[PDB]
Order: C-alpha cells, then sequence, then structure tokens
C-alpha cells in the first residue's frame, strides 16, 4: 500500500499466512472458531520473530569468529515500547504481514494495539538506551544492552477524580514472545558477608547468593541483516536455601524482589537499599558475562580494553568500576596499578543532569553492610585519585575536599559521579550547552585535572521508531521526493529545503498533519470518549511531570487564554486543544498537585459555554512510548519550556521536530542546537538564557515583584488562592500558590510575560497556514543532526574506538 | 528395536528429525555447535508435544458438539512424574523418536533423564489422581483433572550426615514444555469480607480478590487418539491493588503465595490458614469453570447432575459442597431444597485413611474470618442433616452429637468428612477391607442412615507408566506370548498361567529381572558412586516414612540378619541388598529419626568385613515417581508391612506385583485382594490380622512383654540404647527406643517374631531360583484386577453414571 513499508511478494505473503496458521494451531493450541484478537496478535508476533532467528544466530557467530571490540551499554532502564511494528519495519515485512493478515480477514493495526509496552524506563535516559540499541545494530556495532528484566515496569497511570492513581504494569501477564530465557547461563551475585585478608590478599566471604538468570531479546538493525542482543537479568533464589520449611520456601520472594519493579523516580535520587541491590545485581552479573566472553576469544588482561568498552548510562551502574577492580585484583590476581589502568581504559560515563537532587550519594554505612569489599576498593581509589590531585594542585586543600569520592557530614556518603569520573577515560554530557556547563560548574575541578576526559555527545532519536513507524504518511511524502536512503542517513532531509516553495509538497505536508490529527482525535474518542476540535492548533507538552519542566508555566498561559476570552468574548482567537501528559513519581507531592491543577483547569474551561470549542485543556492519561508514537505525529506546537540550564538535552523536542511540529522553547539543552540547525527565525524561542537565570540568582528571585507588576498574573494567582478552580475545596492549591510566590527554584513568573507574547506569535503564524507549513518544512529538513545514528557514530569513533558500518551482513 | 514400542517408519523418522531441527533453531534459538543435552531434550519434548495438538483440539471440540456428562476430578495433588516417555508410549512414537534421535547422534534415554518430575503430590493419593487421569483418557471419558499449579512440588530430599535435608523443588526453572498458559480464562476468587442479607437474600461483600490463572496440560489415552485436559490454577494478584508504591507492588507476593508450594504432609492434617486458602482457591475457580461450561451447552439447573460429576479426592476440596450451594442459592437464586438436591447428585467423596490425625477439622473461627458465607451454609447444611437423623433415629441424642458437622470443644471445628458424606450421593473407600472398616467404625452412623451411599472402589495403577514405560523388557516377553491387548485389558495377563511350566518363559522372566537389577545397580553407581551386589536378593521398602508403615519393623529385621551373621559367621545366608527410601514430612520428628536409624545401621553393617557383600542396607535418596520407575522393576521382594487396619489400600504394592517382585506383607489394604487374586500360597503373608490388633487394644499393648520373652529383640533394643549404632552420640536413638517400649500405636514388637520367620521362608524360596520365578509368574499373571482401568470403569458405572469405551477417535 505504502512504498517505505516494502513489498507484499505473492510468495512472502503465502508463507506468512502459512506460518501464522501453524503458530495459531501448534503454538497457541487454538482453532479458528475460538480464537480472540489476542491469539491473532500472538500468532503474528511468533511468525515475525521466526524471521529474526537466522540473522540473530549468524550475527552472534559472526562476532565470535571475527572477534571485534564489544560495546556493553549498562543501563538500569531500557524504555523499548512495542516490538512487533519495529521488527516488521527493520526486516522490510510490514506490507507483506499487512497483506497476509488482510487475506486472513484481519486488521494488523488492531492486532498491534494488543501488544504491551516494554515500559522498563522512566523517561529520556531510558528511551535514549532504547534508541541507542536500534542505532548500534543499524551501524553494525558488536553491541550488547545489559539491564534488569523488571517484572513490573513504570506504573500504569489512571486519572481518578482528576488525580493520578498508580496501577502495577503487569507487562508479562500474557507472556513476551520476543525474549528467549537463557536459564543455562545463570550466574551468582553476592551480597553482605565480610572481607578476610590472607596471604593471597582479600577474600569476600560469608555472602548471601542471588542468581541472575538472563533473558535475551533481539535488536534488529535497519535492513542490514544484523541482529544484536539486549540481555536483561532476572533475580532467582539459590538452589539450596523459625517458620520452618513452608516459610523458607515463601522467603525465596525476598531475593526475587530484586528484579520485581522499576524505581519510578525520574531525575531524583532515593537512597533505598533495594535500589542499591538492583544496581549491584546488573553490574555483578554483566561483568562476569563480559570477562567469560573475553577469556573465550582469539589470542593476560592488557588487551581487555582493546576488546571491551563499558558505557555507564548515568551513575546507576557506577559500581562496575570497583566491581571490575575486585575481579581483576581479588580473582585474577593483577597488581592494583595494572587493574586500574585496564578499568579506566574500559569504562566511560554519561551524565544526564546537573540538578543536585538527582546525584547518587550512597550512605557509607549501607555500602559497608551490603558491599564491604566494594567500599574498601572505593576508599583505595579515592586515596590514589586525591594523591594525583595533590601533585597537580599542591596545597589546594579545598579542591581535595570538593573532588573526594567521600562526602563528610552527619552521614558520610560516596559521590558516585566522582567515582565515575575517576574510573572512566571519558565523561560526556548529552548536548553542547550541558557538556559546557559540566566543565564550568559541577565538574570544573575534574575538567582542570583532566581536560581531554570531558566530551559532548548530543542526544538523538531513531528515525525508524520516530518517523517510519509512527508517521508512515510523512515518511512516504519524503521518500516520494528523495528516496529511502534518509531512513539511515537522516542528514539527507536537507534535500527537503529544495521543496520549501513547491506547492505540491506544501499541500502534502499539511495533508499528512491533518490525517495524523483526525487519527489522534479518533483514538481519544474510541479509548476515552473524549471529543477534540480537529480544526484547532494541537498544543502538546508530553514528558515527566517536574517543577523544572514548568508544566505550571503552560498552566499559567492556558488560564491567560481563558481569562482573555471571558474579558473580550467577541474577539477572534486561533482555536487550541492544549494537551498535557506525563507521569508523576508516586512520592512527588508537587508533581501530583500539578496533574490535579491541569484537570481542574479543564473542569472550568471545557464546560464554559462562552468558550465552547475555541479552547480545550486535556490531560493525556498514561503517557508512554506507544502513546508518544500517536500524539507526536498529531502535534502542531511542541512545548519545550524548561528553565534555561535545567534540561540537559531532551529527546521529546527532537521527536516533535522530526514529525512536523513547530517548537516553543527556552534556550536550554538540545533546543539551542535545534534552533541553530533550522535557523532561530524558524523556532519560537523565549525567556531567560542561562546567564539571565544566574543574574537573577545573584540578586535573589523575588516572585512578588512579578505578581505586583503584571495584572493578568495577579488575576490568575488570585483565582488559584480563592478557589475558582476548586470551588468545593477552595484552599486545594495553597501549596502551588505558596511555592510560586515564595519557594520557586524554577522562576516560573520571570518567564511568564515573554512566554505569553511568544504564544501570541505562534497564533499569528497559525492564521497563515501556507507560511506555518513552509516553516515546518524548514524544521523537518534540518532535523537530521538529531538522529541517534549520528550520536552513536560519535560514541564509536571518539570514546569506544570502533568504526561504524552501514554495509549489510550476507543473508 | 522392541515390538511394544511401535514402528520406526522411514517417513515418521525423517519428519521427527526435521521437526527436532526446526525446534532447535526456531524454539531454542540454538546452533548444533553450542547446543547442550538440555537443549536436545527440549527440542524432542516440543517435537513430541506437536503430535498431541490435533487430537487435543479435536477431543475437546468432540466433547463440545456431543455434550456427554463431564467428570471433574478435584485434587490438591497430581503426582504426574515425567511426561516425555508417557507421551511417546500413548501415541506409539517411542521407536520412531528413538531411531530419529539415534540418526541425529543422540541417546534418547540420556535426554529423558533431563526432564523434571511434575512432583505435585506427596504419595499414594497424589499418584492415584495421576493414574486416574491416564485411565479416564484411555476409557474415552469426558474427564478434567482440576488442581493447583504449585511453583514448588514435594521438596527434593538430600541425605547429609545420614539426615534428611529439604531443598526447594524448582521444577519450572527451565520451563514446562507440556502445559499451555490460558491467562485469557483467568477467574476471580474471593476471601474474607462479610455477608449482608438483603431482599434478594445473602450477598458476600468487602472481599479481597485473588485471580486464578489456568494452565492446561494434555492427558493422552492409550492409542485411542483421545487427549483430555489437566487444568492447574496459578494465583495472581488482582489488576488494581504505608510502605508506599514499591511496598504495594512487592505485597502482590502475599496473594501469589497461595500457589507457591505443596504442603508436604502425607496422611496428616496441619490446620494452616494458607492450606485452607489453597483448598478454597482450587474449589472456587474450578466450580466457576464447571458452571460456565454447563451454561454454554445443548438444551435450569435440574439437568446439572446429568451433565456434571464432581469427584472429591479426600476432604481437601470438600468446600466444593458449600461453594456449589453458594453459587446456586446466592447467584442463580435457586430455593435451598432444589440447590441441595442438585449438589448431592453432583458430588461424591473418596476416603483414603482411617487414621484420626489425617481428618480435616477446621477451626470455626478460621472459617468465620476467611469464608463467612461458607460457614453460614455449613451451619444450615448441618441443621437440615441432623433434622433427617432425628427423624430416622428419634431420641438418639448421642448419634446427633457423633454425626454433627460441628465438633464441640475448647476450639469448635467443622468435620470436613461429615460435610462430604452429607453433601455426596456416594462415599467410597479404596480397598474392600478399608470400605468395610468405614461401614463398621468411623462412618458406622452414616452407613445406618444411608446404606446405599457407601461403596468400595479398589485402587489401581496404570499399566502404561507401571509396566510398558518402566519395564519394556517384561512388557516385551509378555507381548511375545499373548500380544498387546493386555496393555489396555490387563485381565488378559491370566493367559500367563499357561506358561508356568514353560522353560523358555521361566528363563525370560528371570533374565528380564537380572537386566533390571544390573540397570538399577549401574544407576546407583553413576549418580551416587554406591556399589551393590547384583547377585543379592533386592529387598525394597519404598513409600513415605510413617510409624504406621513400620519402616522400623524392617529395621529390626535388618539388625536381626546382621546379629545372626556375627553369631554364626560360617553359616551360609542368601545375600541381600536391603533398600529403604521415602520422604519424611519436614516437621515429623519420629520419621526423620527413622531415616537417621536406617543410615546408622548402614554405617555399621556396610563396613563390617565379617559381613562383606552378604548384607547391604542403603537408603534410596529422593524417592519420587521417576525413581519408582527405576527401582520397582529391579525388586525381588516388596515390603508391604503396615499394621493391619492402617493402610487403606496402597498402590506401591500393586506396582511391585506387576513388575515381577514377590510380596511380604500383612493382611492390610489391597494386600488382602492381591493375595486373594494370586492365591495366598503365592504371597508371604504374616502378622496380626485386624481382629488380632483389636484383641491386643482391648487388653492393652505391653511392648515390655515382647522384649522380656525374645532374646534376639532384647539384644537389638540394647544395641539401640547403648549407642552401638551411634557410638559418638550414644543416646541418639533414645526417642525411638522410648516410643517402641512405651508409646507404640503400631505394635512393632507384636509382629517381630512372625516377620523374621516369614523372611526365613522368603530366603528359603530364593535359594530355588526356578520355583521363585514360577511363583513370580503366578503373581504377574493375576495382577490384572489392579489396573486403574478396572477402578475407573467401576467409578464411571457405579458413581458417575457414564459408560467407558476403548473405541478410538477418528484421526
Ligand atoms: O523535588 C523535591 C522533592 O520532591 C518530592 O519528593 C520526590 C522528588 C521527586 C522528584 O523531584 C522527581 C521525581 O521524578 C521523583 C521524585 O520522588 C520523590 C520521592 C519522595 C518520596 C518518596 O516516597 C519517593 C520519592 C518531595 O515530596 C520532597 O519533599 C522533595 O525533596
Ligand atoms: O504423627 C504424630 C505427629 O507427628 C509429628 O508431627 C507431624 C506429623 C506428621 C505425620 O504423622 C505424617 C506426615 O506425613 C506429616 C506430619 O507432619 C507433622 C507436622 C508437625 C509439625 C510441623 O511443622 C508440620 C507438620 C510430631 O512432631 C507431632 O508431635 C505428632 O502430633
Ligand atoms: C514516553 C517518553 N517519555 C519521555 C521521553 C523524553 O521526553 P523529554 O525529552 O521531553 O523529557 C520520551 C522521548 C518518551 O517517548
Ligand atoms: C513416588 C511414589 N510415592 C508413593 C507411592 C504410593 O506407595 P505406597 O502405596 O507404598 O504408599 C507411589 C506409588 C509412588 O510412585
Amino acid at each position: 500500500q505504502i512504498s517505505v513499508r516494502g513489498l507484499a511478494g505473492v510468495e512472502n505473503v503465502t508463507e506468512l499466512k502459512k506460518n501464522f496458521n501453524r503458530h495459531l494451531h501448534f503454538t497457541l493450541v487454538k482453532d479458528r472458531n475460538v480464537a480472540t484478537p489476542r491469539d491473532y496478535y500472538f500468532a503474528l508476533a511468533h511468525t515475525v520473530r521466526d524471521h529474526l532467528v537466522g540473522r540473530w544466530i549468524r550475527t552472534q557467530q559472526h562476532y565470535y569468529e571475527k572477534d571485534p571490540k564489544r560495546i556493553y551499554y549498562l543501563s538500569l532502564e531500557f524504555y523499548m515500547g512495542r516490538t512487533l511494528q519495529n521488527t516488521m519495519v527493520n526486516l522490510a515485512l510490514e506490507n507483506a504481514c499487512d497483506e497476509a493478515t488482510y487475506q486472513l480477514g484481519l486488521d494488523m493495526e488492531e492486532l498491534e494495539e494488543i501488544e504491551e509496552d516494554a515500559g522498563l524506563g522512566n523517561g529520556g535516559l531510558g528511551r535514549l538506551a532504547a534508541c541507542f540499541l536500534d542505532s548500534m545494530a543499524t551501524l553494525g556495532l558488536a553491541a550488547y544492552g545489559y539491564g534488569i528484566r523488571y517484572e513490573f515496569g513504570i506504573f500504569n497511570q489512571k486519572i481518578c477524580g482528576g488525580w493520578q492513581m498508580e496501577e502495577a504494569d503487569d507487562w508479562l501477564r500474557y507472556g513476551n514472545p520476543w525474549e528467549k530465557a537463557r536459564p543455562e547461563f545463570t550466574l551468582p551475585v553476592h551480597f553482605y558477608g565480610r572481607v578476610e585478608h590472607t596471604s593471597q590478599g582479600a577474600k569476600w566471604v560469608d555472602t548471601q547468593v542471588v542468581l541472575a538468570m538472563p533473558y535475551d531479546t533481539p535488536v534488529p538493525g535497519y535492513r542490514n541483516n544484523v541482529v544484536n542482543t539486549m540481555r536483561l537479568w532476572s533475580a532467582k533464589a539459590p538452589n539450596d536455601f523459625v517458620g520452618g520449611y513452608i516459610q523458607a520456601v515463601l522467603d525465596r520472594n525476598l531475593a526475587e524482589n530484586i528484579s520485581r519493579v522499576l524505581y519510578p523516580n525520574d531525575n531524583f535520587f532515593e537512597g533505598k537499599e533495594l535500589r542499591l541491590k538492583q544496581e549491584y545485581f546488573v553490574v555483578a552479573a554483566t561483568l562476569q558475562d563480559i570477562i567469560r566472553r573475553f577469556k573465550s576469544s582469539k589470542f593476560n588482561f592488557d588487551a581487555f580494553p582493546d576488546k571491551v568498552a563499558i558505557q555507564l548510562n548515568d551513575t546507576h551502574p557506577s559500581l562496575a568500576i570497583p566491581e571490575l577492580m575486585r575481579v581483576l585484583v581479588d580473582l585474577e590476581r593483577l597488581d592494583w596499578d595494572k587493574a586500574w589502568e585496564v578499568t579506566v581504559k574500559t569504562c566511560a560515563y554519561t551524565n544526564h543532569t546537573v540538578l543536585p537532587e538527582a546525584l547518587e550519594r550512597w550512605p557509607v554505612h549501607l555500602l559497608e553492610t551490603l558491599l564491604p569489599r566494594h567500599l574498601q576498593i572505593i576508599y583505595e581509589i579515592n586515596q590514589r585519585f586525591l594523591n594525583r590531585v595533590a601533585a597537580a594542585f599542591p596545597g589546594d586543600v579545598d579542591r581535595l575536599r570538593r573532588m573526594s569520592l567521600v562526602e563528610e557530614g552527619a552521614v558520610k556518603r560516596i559521590n558516585m559521579a566522582h567515582l565515575c569520573i575517576a574510573g572512566s577515560h571519558a565523561v560526556n554530557g548529552v548536548a553542547r550547552i550541558h557538556s559546557e556547563i559540566l566543565k564550568k560548574t559541577i565538574f570544573k575541578d575534574f575538567y582542570e585535572l583532566e581536560p581531554h576526559k570531558f566530551q559532548n555527545k548530543t542526544n538523538g532519536i531513531t528515525p525508524r521508531r520516530w518517523l517510519v513507524l509512527c508517521n508512515p504518511g510523512l515518511a512516504e511524502i519524503i521518500a516520494e521526493r528523495i528516496g529511502e536512503e534518509y531512513i539511515s542517513d537522516l542528514d539527507q532531509l536537507r534535500k527537503l529545503l529544495s521543496y520549501v516553495d513547491d506547492e505540491a509538497f506544501i499541500r502534502d505536508v499539511a495533508k499528512v498533519k491533518q490525517e495524523n490529527k483526525l487519527k489522534f482525535a479518533a483514538y481519544l474518542e474510541r479509548e476515552y470518549k473524549v471529543h477534540i476540535n480537529p480544526n484547532s492548533l494541537f498544543d502538546v507538552q508530553v514528558k515527566r511531570i517536574h517543577e523544572y519542566k514548568r508544566q505550571l508555566l503552560n498552566c499559567l498561559h492556558v488560564i491567560t487564554l481563558y481569562n482573555r476570552i471571558k474579558k473580550e468574548p467577541n474577539k477572534f482567537v486561533v482555536p487550541r486543544t492544549v494537551m498535557i501528559g506525563g507521569k508523576a513519581a508516586p512520592g512527588y507531592h508537587m508533581a501530583k498537585m500539578i496533574i490535579k491543577l491541569i484537570t481542574a483547569i479543564g473542569d472550568v474551561v471545557n464546560h464554559d459555554p462562552v468558550v465552547g470549542d475555541r479552547l480545550r485543556v486535556i490531560f493525556l492519561e498514561n503517557y508512554r512510548v506507544s502513546l508518544a508514537e500517536k500524539v507526536i505525529p498529531a502535534a502542531d506546537l511542541s512545548e519545550q519550556i524548561s528553565t534555561a540550564g535545567t534540561e540537559a538535552s531532551g529527546t521529546g523536542n527532537m521527536k516533535f521536530m522530526l514529525n512536523g511540529a513547530l517548537t516553543i522553547g527556552t534556550m536550554d539543552g538540545a533546543n539551542v542546537e535545534m534552533a541553530e540547525e533550522a535557523g532561530e527565525e524558524n523556532f519560537f524561542i523565549f525567556g531567560m538564557r542561562v546567564e539571565d537565570v544566574d543574574r537573577l540568582d545573584q540578586r535573589g528571585y523575588n516572585a512578588q515583584e512579578y505578581y505586583d507588576r503584571i495584572p493578568e498574573l495577579r488575576q490568575i494567582i488570585e483565582q488559584l488562592s480563592s478557589g475558582f478552580f476548586s470551588p468545593k475545596q477552595p484552599d486545594l492549591f495553597k501549596d502551588i500558590v505558596n511555592m510560586l510566590m515564595h519557594h520557586d527554584r524554577f522562576k516560573v513568573f520571570a518567564d511568564y510575560e515573554e512566554y505569553v507574547k511568544c504564544q501570541e506569535r505562534v497564533s499569528a503564524l497559525y492564521k497563515n497556514p501556507r507560511e506555518w507549513t513552509r516553516m515546518v518544512i524548514r524544521n523537518i529538513a534540518t532535523s537530521g543532526k538529531f538522529s541517534s545514528d549520528r550520536t552513536i557514530a560519535q560514541y564509536a569513533r571518539e570514546i569506544w574506538g570502533v568504526e561504524p558500518s552501514r554495509q549489510r551482513l550476507p543473508a
């Protein structure tokens, strides 16, 4: 039906129907007469997975015999989403499976809606991991994702009475047809115990054992026949063990609780023991796998960093550094100095945030108890690292205190970021502005000691999931003009600037948007019986709910729009559907209040007969990867409105740009590079830059000043306090008011005026559909930099020391 | 290679090799080069399971369209063992799979050793369930096994320092290739809450929900193309739910603990709340399934007992009676009287023991809390039942007290046996002597009220698992003489009496035994490096360790044999390997002491150079279904030595008889019917009959009398007390001595003298191998009565009201 979806060859189609029917019979043990849509989805999934298998075995045996340098991407999050569509796209089977299912009397897109998200992440860091796996496979890297097979991913969000309610994300209830259990490669992980020092140095003894059972999931490259592996570990009680026999069997649960659930904190450090156990579990099992694979290869650990790269996604797997030192010194019996040389050449660290509340600072007592040998190693790392600091900066005692892996205080803690910098040959931020901030502020001391350590790798997104999968309409009109090479060479989208005056392309770009908006409107109607005006500007802020992301600033604008209509009812305004969605971490009270305020605004705005269909505010329930794939192709305006200096990069920004939305944003994270790529005349940039936030911090942020000088702001704060948006609970939003007036770390009121005025420019442009569409073409055409293929090629060349390849494997 | 194993057709073999290789590639995702024997086992299992699938779908759709009466066998235990061999035998694929694997360079029997027992039972009651499923499928009954999918079956037994140690039976670690998850047919089960009485009668409200997820396993009949279903329920926390979000997700474990582990009590009632929850879980989910299947059939609950039989394996699923009454009255709104008429015509009860410690007597407070509506219904059942008792036996107030479902005392309890008799149209014992005892003693009052209720169904064993699978050598020499109809018509073994003087058959029977003994000796050598003299009489007592089963009496004989050798070293005796095995329930101290005494006797006997290879005592570790299949075909002498009146039936007795062992036993359980079938001249019967035990109970059992009058007994008791068998812990066996001398409920010393003398007759016959073998032929030839096909045909005709059929399904 669509070119970019590939060929429905008569042979391909007849085989797929045959294999579909074989799986329905032998795999599902179902007759055509009793089979539910869920059975049909599973029959298709098994059929599509069969097509991976030959390439999956051949890829791995190609890496065995050719023995390239292996890349290990360690993350406590893989935010993978659904696998069925992505697999069909990367194997060129989408049109064949669509034809095959149609001939069988089935709608493939209804079947796709049955699959559970693999929601094994919180947000950007998690989704980055997932985009990276896709790009490493597409660039033919010998790459392995290593993580935890959480039984429960990020909670399912319900909205009840306008409030977030959390349900368990039981994603494995009907099984996972993609993964292969590898219980034969199960490994032991140790906890607690103590250290004895003997003639053969240190031994870690009297430990409790937890087994790590790996589950392998295929990662297909784009039409290159490469299939890499994501290995996720599952916690299992060891074989051998007052409540007696029954209670001892039930107590197996405690060890298995290690892989039970994803900690739902986005950009926030909660120092829970169980979280620490998850971090060590993934590091200990993974490094045993890496060492085993290293020893059984073509030929001493001198060559270890020429055969191994360990990339640490944030500080979460930071214990890989002391764990690698433990295995090399305590088990392989290397000298400390050689072990340390190997470790630093093997490991690199990615930082994702500058917010102090996000930094991992584990109490020393917890490490003493859980991981006694790791604490000893961390102390020895610290002594030798501070010895090098004293030699470079003699007598700079405060530098010694600031740089230490040990933080003094009521509770002594280990700074895991300091451990990562000390134990890694490369440290990177995730956008140029963030990487510079790292060198200027939080890691200034480390930058001065080792300037060549510090790099930038600007984030990207995979144009497979984030254009070809989610927006086939837009992929199609682009391919019709420039062919298909752009799908793994996204800089070719620059060829689109040649069509900025082409009436046909202009018509087609607006037509695809219109279709995406009618499809999203229909989804909202089907699933939730929510009606939206599809002739409205779709104004979309989707991301985790946080003070720094300033959903509240969006809230102040929505009420401004409502209050201007009530003041001048007869005055024409561009109709808007304002859509906000995202999950609040369960214990983040302010975030849960903000969700309640969005729904409360909706309760007034959406029922005012003076407003009617000119303005709608809706909270999108259960924002996750599959919902991103539906709403982002439907968006006209992308809200990227973080306080300047607070969003390290963002990736949602890059998805919206790729899918034909215009961006309203601050000069923050990758927004700066996106505005540089398209031209700032093609971006709605507003608000304080980093330097203006710093100047305001220097003289003190007084929010009362803004309230006193802006009548429209005062009216809104007064509506919040007096109970206009909570008439039966008039003091409901006291906490939001009090934070905005007195405790606002993110300076919401300081950007209010520039934001409202910038929003006026957005509406002005929207009234001119031709010029709106021409500005959209200028955005899409310059989004190529933001491909994760670009990001990964930089990692491969500048940190891992390996060369990418688009060249195909032979079958 | 062997006729009874079927045809290795060139086409059959080439297909199996093709499907083996397909599963290795697509199912296991493995190359020939990396594949372990475990992978090869799984490739074969998946290949063999594929052959079930067509027959499995067709059988179930045949029952849908033909709508016969359905039989529901409710058991908290299915002791199934391994499935791979049984499946190949029942589909006639054993020789083809053997040839197919041989051509692939693989030993099918090594592959079979990789499969985990489905050890979802304790002993006889559990194994009876399993034999019954096999026979119902072989007799073309529309039968369903309903139970619990325990994550952990009966514990793995290790012997450490001569002591039992329990390990968790992690039978699902590598998956179960036989079962099909049916998460789509998940049902809710309710716990706790309270009852409100409204205008529409009673409602059960404010309950906690646990979901029951069914797993369906195929049950193949013998070469009749019938494939029935065993449905096992798995506990799952409901969708919707101070430790906050993380703790609430971890707390899902508590509801899922319901299907975590099999209670390892054989013939003993432990009143644990979690056990009660398991009983209600299996009853509530099962009866919802039954009611749904009843409503969606060819046509009011009047016809319900013409379409449904519920068979209660012991009192474990006794709550089916009040549960069926709850659904019919509270949900379907039937009058009490009609509901009760339906319930009694639907339900029947099997009793497995007369021992008071085994009877389920649940505290009323526990039922009040867990199952408030069920307690109300049980009270109303009791009132109406005792009203019928008062009318039949006016003024017999003590009869009213003895028959009540309610037992008065410090703790008021419900007698679940009384509930079963009241709520069932049929009650059966499991051997003629046991069924008569029921009518004469524990259920005398009930027999007088309703004599036509009380039946006998003598236990049986499936000659598929217990002859063709385990002893193909013996199956073969029998088929060579009488053909193969005996395999599902076991009374044809009577034709073997024609060969009692045939020199060839006599030679062949002794040759098969000799081969079985060399194969068992080799297994013991391979797995445990234990050496046994294969030219010794194999004297075997395998069953759960209990005082009533009198492993201790076997112990007194072994030491008698040792003490006679030491007294007269030069005197020739028939060499013996004395083998004892079985599990002790973890909390049964006396049972664990007995295991320790068997190993302690071994520690002396097996190292005395005067004894050498003339006598060996060994404890067989981890007695289970797969180990029964190895040792029972190797046995010369079957020990069945329970105190007369205590073993309801036994089934181990019947296995040994089928496999060419002679029996030494009491006139207890089915031993009486086995001696009647073969002729008592062909059995080594000894000891008190029931009437002699009763006479001893009447004047008081004084064990000191026996000790005072039997010098050989006194010597042994003195060896036990003085520390001869525990030299470093001389008082180790004080508890055994004290129980034997003062508290022995099973009168061990009273049968000592007759047992030793009967054992002398066994040895005398063994010295004459021709006459031993002729007596064996007379045993095998008369074992036909003991087929579970015979037992099931009786259930079908005399309780369920359905006609068996050996006729085949068409494909
Ligand atoms: O940001 C400031 C913090 O926010 C809230 O607590 C949490 C912070 C948080 C966040 O800022 C972003 C997230 O994605 C997640 C967060 O989780 C918690 C939290 C607090 C209590 C818990 O039960 C668990 C975590 C506040 O409740 C807390 O007082 C404050 O320290
Ligand atoms: O037979 C007499 C009983 O035996 C032991 O307890 C148990 C009995 C028992 C049995 O006779 C056969 C079995 O298969 C299992 C049995 O389990 C326990 C038992 C006691 C304590 C526990 O922790 C659990 C069960 C004795 O420890 C107990 O004192 C006594 O009442």
